[PDB]
């Protein structure tokens, strides 16, 4: 398995999702970036698998004004561009 440094944009997200380190595994950024959705509540709470990231960082990252969590491809194209293999 491969260590991921993630970028300062991300790493502000991980840290308030619960986390402190520079290496992790994108199991671990996948679990945090879930935790930091709870904790700022960006979900439809009468439909919790959209997400409403866009008066917040994680859509300013994404490009994406709202997104469910049905189809994450949009979270893994934007770790792509934000963690260091």
């Amino acid at each position: 398995i491969n260590q991921v440094r993630p970028k300062l944009p991300l790493l502000k997200i991980l840290h308030a999702a619960g986390a402190q380190g520079e290496m992790f595994t994108v199991k671990e950024v996948m679990h945090y970036l879930g935790q930091y959705i709870m904790v700022k509540q960006l979900y439809d709470a009468a439909a919790q698998h959209m997400v409403y990231c866009g008066g917040d960082l994680l859509g300013e990252l994404l490009g994406r004004q709202s997104f469910s969590v049905k189809d994450p491809s949009p979270l893994y194209d934007m770790l792509r561009k934000n963690l260091v293999t």
